[PDB]
């Protein structure tokens, strides 16, 4: 987990507008946040995890343990069940609602974080650079 701590910025973005779609989020929220290029911060403590997303729209925060599940409402609104892992080197982040799911992956891949969110047929992909 260690090497995913501190102060990264955005530098790429791709088909965030159809996964902001198919979630339900509507045209003018999706103007605003396509112009937006956040801050992300993660820092740890013993065994907590914190997860901070600065920007001049919107602004979240969460604090979990890997492997337990815990209540989280999301930026557009929504309020899942949601649960984080390590699995073969990778950070996956699984929310639950309605009975349906997304799911938003975290690798590190030369010297770069890359995000991706997947829910229905829609793919994103996002690109941070270490501040
Ligand atoms: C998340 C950045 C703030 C803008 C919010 C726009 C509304 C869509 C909400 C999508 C939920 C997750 C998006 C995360 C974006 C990111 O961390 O790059």
């Amino acid at each position: 987990v260690d090497a995913f701590l501190g102060t990264w910025k955005l530098v790429d973005s791709k088909n965030f507008d159809d996964y902001m779609k198919s979630l339900g989020v509507g045209f003018a929220t999706r103007q605003v946040a396509s112009m937006t290029k956040p801050t992300t911060i993660i820092e740890k403590n013993g065994d907590i995890l914190t997860l901070k997303t600065h920007s001049t729209f919107k602004n979240t925060e969460i604090s979990f343990k890997l492997g337990v599940e815990f209540d989280e409402t999301t930026a557009d609104d929504r309020k899942v069940k949601s649960i984080v892992t390590l699995d073969g080197g990778k950070l996956v982040h699984l929310q639950k609602w309605d009975g349906q799911e997304t799911t938003l992956v975290r690798e590190l891949i030369d010297g770069k974080l890359i995000l991706t969110l997947t829910h229905g047929t829609a793919v994103c992909t996002r690109t941070y650079e270490k501040e």
